[PDB]
């Protein structure tokens, strides 16, 4: 039995898409059907084959991670993981040791009709949420960490940055209460999709100032939580000066090096407490992001903005992504 | 100048529709007119003039403390404070000096057309906010209190009693995104009203069995929160029981008297944490109340079953909060 | 070989020192030497026979589970754990599905020369701590949760209870800076322990009022913190009553049955934070008591009133704990 | 009845000692004799009258914040303080109105026999509490904060910088149970005077590699709280590269300007939480330093390196702060 699969053959740029043997599930080990996959920026890089990907990829491999799928076949060893089961999968594979491999990136991934998946990552997903929706659980699940560090029911935002992460921000922040969400970002069309998605306020950085749009905004007084979704040195300065005293900011984008900021100022007299974001992968997320997304309360609609059937206009897929013409692209099976 | 008032004119039964002299604001203190006052559980103690109300109120009286009104007149040494501001009444009255007084308790109410308001107690409110929203603000910032004491995005919860604080509670719930909300009440009339606000499942404690449907509801896990806005012993023992191991519970209703509680099992093998309230009264509540009545998210048309013009019609309006036919009961002038 | 173990023969009272072999480790499984082993109150319900034990405990089996050894074998499969590893046990064996076991309960005990231990359940020891104190780690854990449940550096505490439990308890809060500590024990030889432990002020409830002499030494503002560690439905009611509003409360103590509050006035009006505590079992209350026994901050020799060479006077040991004249009881090997 | 002051009577270098009328308290203000008073590093700034000083000092004015005194005098409206009160000083004069002015460098100081001090900012002390520790409290009060920011008992710690701030936050980690304390400066003198006060382990940033000596002490884990004490750019990197992933820091000292910092890997990546500290000025931390100051476990005395009888060696002693050879200087009287 055969199936396609797009696939890293070799060092280089772009991916090939071919047709392999359907794999087998080994110990510990399920089959799953893939519904639904979505693309995300670890995939472009990987595609583009960056500096990052020169050293850690090792091709020939499937690509992809984001999924939404059905277990066809349960490996030796598994128990509580049924044939039939609805689920998605947590990419982190952690080894309970430390005080390790990326799913997708240090293994093959799910850009493929079938995809074989360690069990202890299987997450599985109630039958009311559409395959489209459930294959963006990692990334929300980034979203959320970053949103609900702390609270933010009737708390003022500031976002900075609305790729498809800030998009998935600003869902979630809405979703639990959040008032008013003011969004920064340059490009019109994820502007626009930001204010779609339920921004209250958008923020053209280039054409205005955004610090003092923020003051105009909350009379003075400047956000209650700020949340960086950018990975602009740039929008980290305007946050830290745009956040309220004693305020919030949780960090998950990521700069292109070291950043120089005046500390004194922004944060210490400030008093602020910030949190270094990046992805829990532990259970606890799932099920809030679970929640969540069974909850109606998530405008996630705007931010798939392609959906593709199979896999053979991956191509046009990946160039629609570097022109930063996307949301989330997300392929149907 | 005479206005017109609801005033508990002695000792007794009900209260008097009557004409008094417009009081005059002194130092400190500053004159609203009254735009809307709601009516609460406290005001209809002191109607039937009940073991507390007798100890505590000392007629003559006006009654009431829930309001959005409009500064009309600013006594002496007044400062922040304009004529024309849109305001509304923090009831707690503190010294500042703890490790006091009620506002319409301990001092004449808000069932007038004008209200003397101590400068310390005034909240301004947002033009945006209708009048009948913002004379609520007493009472929502109980049920933020109650709601937000913790986590509550993507988290299941168990509401139980739907009197006007838990239809509030299920507002902010909801408007905080938690999921599932289930609302335990066996008024018929209420229990709809819940449904109506937003409660995603709803049960009647007198024909069901709670524990057994939220174990339903939530697959045998419990729910994570477990709010206790009834004031009933038996819903504090069934939300006990229905609640998630290390699970939070925030206790708002009151007791007829002690309670006989399993300790041993429902509250430390559970490891629980639970949290007693009452009102903060503190602006940061207020500022989390105002934002979210900005937001627009929370649902409380369903809640106000009753709009008086004027107070002519009091004695009714008492008697069907008696009756227990009503959600909230709001006199608009 | 064979090795001495005190076991739980047949079901009846007491147990009896036999010799059998010397286990074999099998997969997952190592076997450690017995250098200390301390009594606690489960084994002495196991000694006993009570309703509680007649219901779980399934003879023969070795008693014990608190304990202090040395690696002299691992089984197939061990990794991270060497031979002439200094190591201690963490009683509960969980499962990790939960949204099981305990170690020495429904499986053979450390009361012998040496014993089989799930290499999971593995804690490593550092070498300056001697075996007398590391054996009391599993006790020192639940102190070390019920203590550290919330902030205690700088606040008043009660502590009602001078049982092992509660002078671990004591140990562990002047160690963290909690001051004043105020303990309330009836039993004039625990009550002395506690002060020679470190407490500050001591109460005898029986023949003084707890919450007047609580009062007294807060100058009327009741301490930030209760500790329950009696289980004694007075001493709640007490605690409760002697608490600062806004205060903390750790529940650990384990009451006869149901027990009857004023949830009103003492914890609602309150608004205090109720934690019930049950021993965590995570490695990171373990990080916590290895590093505040590698202080040197916590005063534990008063609490070990009795150190027995060998197990030969095992029935004394029990009867001395029966007549509650024991702080904490070692065998040492 | 004239007094001795130490005051700032013009622009430029160095004070004068002169004689001045004893002030009479105003309406909402007290006279308290001092009894000893401290000095610290902004009365240093004013001293050699730096940029800082020269945009905000309005001279003549009495130099000096931190002391201990006996109220002699109480004016007009005061209540809640009697002559005879043993009292310390809160510097920050808040107006409770932000979403302003410090004693002593917006207002005459202490250091002089008698000081008006407005009778909010008093706070009383309890009898047992020598005049030289009781001065300490307003810097005691940043350490407390700062150490303090989230747990720290059982917890291990980096603290970079032993000026008399991270001397007090070392007496103060100590006291509240964390271990190992590991502390990094330069000055021999310092370094010394840390390992006195407590410090477990010191290292000497100038002649060994911090991050690796701090791996050595913790066997590659790093610290689980990193306390920022010095204001070094170099040391700020250290701290958090020292930090074990998820870990807690708090930032006090304040650096020359902006600082360049490795976002991505050392904070974002490593999922820590930071909080930028300042001055509570709030009763709470009052009260924490007030219990700790009591319970007897604050190593004091070799942080007070200097003790002067009267005023009159004043230039000696901020000669030898410029000189960096004091931790902390008081003067009794
Ligand atoms: N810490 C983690 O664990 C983690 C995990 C995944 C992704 N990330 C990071 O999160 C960030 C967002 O990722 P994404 O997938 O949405 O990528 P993205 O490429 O879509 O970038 C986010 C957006 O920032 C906008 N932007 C650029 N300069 C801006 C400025 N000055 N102000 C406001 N907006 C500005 C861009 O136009 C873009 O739309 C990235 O830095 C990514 O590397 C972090
Ligand atoms: N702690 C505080 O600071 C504070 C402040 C205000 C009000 N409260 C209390 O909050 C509670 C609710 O007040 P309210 O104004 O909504 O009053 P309410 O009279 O409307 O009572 C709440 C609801 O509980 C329902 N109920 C009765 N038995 C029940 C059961 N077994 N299960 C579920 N529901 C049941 C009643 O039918 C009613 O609709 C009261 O106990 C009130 O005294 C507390
Ligand atoms: N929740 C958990 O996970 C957990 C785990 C272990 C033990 N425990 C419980 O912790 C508690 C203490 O256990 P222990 O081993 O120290 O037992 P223990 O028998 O030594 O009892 C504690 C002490 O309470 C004292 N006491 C009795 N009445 C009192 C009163 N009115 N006021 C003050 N003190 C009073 C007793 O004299 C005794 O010294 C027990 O209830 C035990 O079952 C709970
Ligand atoms: N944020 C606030 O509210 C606040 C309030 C008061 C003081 N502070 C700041 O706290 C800090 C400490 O103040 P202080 O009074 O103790 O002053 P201090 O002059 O005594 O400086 C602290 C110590 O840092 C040491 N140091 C210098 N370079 C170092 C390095 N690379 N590694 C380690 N140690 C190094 C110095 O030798 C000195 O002993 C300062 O930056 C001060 O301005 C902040
Ligand atoms: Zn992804
Ligand atoms: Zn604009
Ligand atoms: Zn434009
Ligand atoms: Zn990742
Ligand atoms: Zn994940
Ligand atoms: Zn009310
Ligand atoms: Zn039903
Ligand atoms: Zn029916
Ligand atoms: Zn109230
Ligand atoms: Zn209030
Ligand atoms: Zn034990
Ligand atoms: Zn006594
Ligand atoms: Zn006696
Ligand atoms: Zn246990
Ligand atoms: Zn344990
Ligand atoms: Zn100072
Ligand atoms: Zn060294
Ligand atoms: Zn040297
Ligand atoms: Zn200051
Ligand atoms: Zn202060």
């Amino acid at each position: 039995e055969k199936m396609v699969a797009i696939m890293k053959t070799k060092p280089g740029y772009g991916a090939e898409l071919v047709e392999v043997d359907v794999p087998k599930p080994g110990p510990g080990e399920v089959l799953i059907k893939v519904l639904a996959t979505s693309i995300c920026g670890t995939d472009l890089h990987i595609y583009e084959w960056n500096e990052w990907a020169q050293s850690r990829i090792k091709p020939p491999q499937i690509m992809g991670h984001e999924v939404a799928g059905e277990v066809v076949e349960i490996g030796p060893g598994v128990e509580g993981i049924e044939v039939g089961d609805y689920v998605s999968v947590e990419t982190h594979i952690v080894c309970g040791k430390c005080y390790t491999k990326i799913f997708g990136v240090d293994t093959d991934g799910v850009f493929a009709e079938y995809a074989v998946v360690p069990a202890q990552n299987i997450w599985k997903n109630p039958k009311s949420i559409p395959p489209e929706y459930a294959t963006l659980q990692e990334p929300l699940g980034n979203a959320v960490d970053t949103v609900l560090a702390g609270p933010i029911s009737g708390k003022s935002v500031l976002i900075t940055g609305a790729g498809p992460l800030g998009l998935l921000g600003i869902a979630v922040a809405k979703a639990s209460g959040a008032y008013p969400v003011i969004v920064s970002e340059p490009s019109d069309f994820r502007r626009e999709l930001a204010k779609k998605v339920g921004a209250d306020y958008v923020i053209n950085p280039f054409e205005e100032d955004v610090v003092k749009e923020v003051m105009d905004i909350t009379d003075g007084n400047g956000v209650d939580v700020f949340l960086e979704f950018s990975g602009a040195p740039k929008a980290l300065e305007q946050g830290l000066q745009a956040v309220t005293p004693a305020g919030r900011v949780s960090l998950l984008g990521l700069y292109p090096g070291k950043v120089t900021i005046d500390f004194n100022n922004l944060i210490i007299f400030k008093a602020l407490t910030i949190y270094g974001i990046t992805g829990r992968h532990l259970w606890e997320t799932w099920y809030t992001v679970s929640r969540l997304l069974q909850s109606g309360k998530l405008n996630l609609d705007p931010i798939i903005t392609h959906k593709y059937k199979g896999f053979d206009k991956y191509e046009e897929a990946f160039e629609l992504m570097r022109a930063g013409k996307t949301g989330k692209v997300v392929f149907m099976l």
